[PDB]
């Protein structure tokens, strides 16, 4: 039906504006947190206290909204869209949309280590469901198609990356008709154009162009892969385990949870001023890191800072994503390997192994190799590292297989589902 | 098995060198055809006669080798690799490899309107089969996996485009295990690196960087799509029909066929000197055309010249591809629409609609939309036209659906199969 191809356009266009706002939203909440500190930019004990509390409040707000009204708006929300496409999960958009948005401005705006793609995809998905209900389109086809174009449009707008969005939903989320593919395109065209209208000529990741990688250099990317390939499934266990560790801290009780959350949002809000490249989504430090401005000491610091703050903010059921984070760890560890590879040798530039590393964690952890490659392509515009990036991918994603890990988003879903049976 | 991931490396590396030679091969045969004319670069009637006969011979040679020894080495050879993956077609590499190669140097070297990707994929496929037999690996898994990495490696090396190769085989040839995907990667890494070792710092398509497309400009790409979207299935009928039209000219008889072929190879060899941008694979004129050096009159000439020479050389069962051709028609028609769109208006540059058009025919005719997009990306390195290109794709590939056409490569196979039942 022409119906869905039309519907898909409108879902794209809503998901576009939806995400643009969630941006201008987070954007604006951080401007405030500047003024909160520029008022108190003398009294140093106070400076640190507002920094904390401002953030600690906003997390709690968001944390509350999830645990009050929309439980399944904790975490990424992508395992929920996975589950929905599997007809294993409801899409309660009437609850989820307003929660995941004001929830997300909570924790992202307080500067916790979460990405927008968490929100934008679950939202974008819920929005696809919302229009399906409104026009009361009947069938599995239309239920799934709008669900998916919503996700695709969400992800596209998170990273200004239409090709990424299409690839990830249509191809790297398990085994789509002829038309539902085009719906997803139409969904992702509109979504992008919206973002592009309200954002054009301001990128998320500047790195200009780095050099090629010499053919003699390539074998190194494969090793970087192999490392990410064992690290990915370890870090998965950590995020899966840490969900439990922080659950023995509050047993389910909402007041305990919203206290924990604002501690964890405050901590992060604090690190906002003191140690900036340990907070945020990653997108500030990625280019600073890729330009090579970080003393390998600082690298291993930021790496461990962020691998802890990431697990802390994400595994603690906050509304937010672990996708932008896994780009920033990708870059920071890529850079390190990079410097170590330059010292150890060839015509290398640690720069190029950041780019390569950036997508490597998506390959290793969530097991979307092509999405990762095409994403860093679209974000950095470094055409010239595609073969390294394919090589890093293979390595990352072969080891992650043999080291026995599973796709993070599925393992999350398959818990959520085993829980909604043994209860 | 580690066995196939190893095997896949060796298939990649053979398919790499295989294709590199088929290049240096065609490369070298055309150097000769220069000297044949630079000898006779006064006597103008003679100049034209060697030009013809040189080419007319080489076609016949190749045409002979197909019709003598390896029938299923006529045409693209990709419908055969399709059919093989479906277990519907044998892969007689012992016959096909030496035919498709020396066959292909025949017709490509004589400057007929065929692409290398025809050869390189069927060859690359056959090479995957060849190593499967040599190590006598048992199973469907390994039969299919090496077959596919061979195809993927072939296509990658045809266009120096690893991401294209992976995408097309793994995703845009119908509904692959976990490991057979990685085999295909490993296959395509090696294949590329080989090509890259023997070719680096000399591209197939220079166009530098053109400008963006303004959001106000986008709707135009969709119309260009819509046009390609009706043209694709028409041009399919033509190539399918023309196979028959040229078959009522020789009823099957080899001597008739090899005469027809050398006429058609001679014709093309002639147009080599007289009207160059009507002969070859396209890759010379694509950039000349995209730079905008062609008077819209000349465009519509070259368009009709090539749509006839293409159908003539391809539908006449020559060893060669209709993929590079469909890039050159993509570009020439994109450019035209381009000029007409500039005249009619906005901040346009016909340049950008060439790029867009280039992949549009792959989308419309063979129905590999993403492969087409990612290919022109990898070949031109114009990052900045991805959203136009997605838009052109949708348009191209929606209409091609509703206008009722099928994927060219499948329709070819499904004939070949209906023939091998009603006989
Ligand atoms: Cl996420
Ligand atoms: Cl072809």
């Amino acid at each position: 039906p022409l119906a869905i191809l039309f519907m898909a356009a409108v879902v794209g266009t809503l998901v576009g504006l939806a995400a643009v706002a969630f941006d201008k939203g987070v954007a604006w909440l951080q401007n405030q947190r500047m003024g909160a500190l520029v008022h108190t930019a003398d009294n140093y004990p106070l400076l640190l206290t507002v920094a904390f509390l401002c953030s600690a409040v906003l997390a709690m707000f968001g944390y509350f909204l999830v645990r009050k009204y929309a439980p399944e708006a904790g975490g990424s929300g992508i395992p929920e869209i996975e589950g929905a496409l599997e007809d294993q999960r409801p899409v309660r958009w009437w609850r989820v949309l307003p929660v995941k948005f004001f929830g997300g401005l909570g924790t992202l705006g307080g500067g916790m280590v979460l990405g927008r793609e968490g929100p934008t995809v679950q939202i974008g998905g819920n929005i696809g469901r919302m229009v399906l209900d409104i026009f009361r389109l009947k069938g599995d086809e239309a239920r799934h198609t709008l669900l998916a174009t919503g996700a695709a449009a969400g992800l596209a707008a998170a990273f200004n990356a239409p090709l990424a969005g299409i690839l990830f939903i249509i191809y790297e989320m398990r085994p789509y008709t002829l038309i539902s593919i085009k719906a997803v395109f139409i969904g992702v065209i509109m979504s992008t154009i919206m973002y592009r209208i309200f954002n054009h000529e301001v990128a998320l990741i500047d790195v200009g162009k780095l050099s090629d990688a010499p053919l003699n250099t390539l074998w190194l990317y494969l090793i970087l892969g192999i490392i990410f390939g064992i690290f990915g499934p370890i870090f998965n266990k950590w995020v899966l385990g840490m969900q439990d560790l922080l659950h023995r801290v509050h047993g389910g009780n909402i007041t305990k949870w919203v206290l924990m959350g604002g501690a964890i949002g405050g901590l992060c809000g604090l690190l906002g001023f003191v140690a900036p490249a340990t907070s945020g989504g990653g997108f500030n430090l990625i280019p600073i890191a890729t330009a090579g401005n970080f003393s390998m000491g600082m690298l291993v610091f930021i790496f461990v800072a962020r691998v802890i703050t990431t697990l802390l903010c994400f595994s603690s059921g906050a509304p937010g994503g672990i996708f932008a984070p896994m780009l920033a760890l990708g870059t920071v560890l890529g850079t390190a390997f990079g410097m170590v590879a330059v010292e150890l040798f060839y015509h290398l530039e640690a720069g190029t192994f950041a780019i390569a590393g950036m997508g490597a964690l998506l390959a290793a952890s969530i097991r979307a190799p092509l999405t990762g490659i095409i994403l860093v392509l679209e974000m950095t515009d470094n055409y010239q590292l595609i073969l390294p990036m394919i090589i890093t991918g293979l390595g990352a994603t072969l080891l992650a297989q043999f080291t026995g890990g599973k796709p993070l988003y599925s393992a999350i879903l398959a818990r959520t589902l085993a829980k909604q049976e043994a209860e």
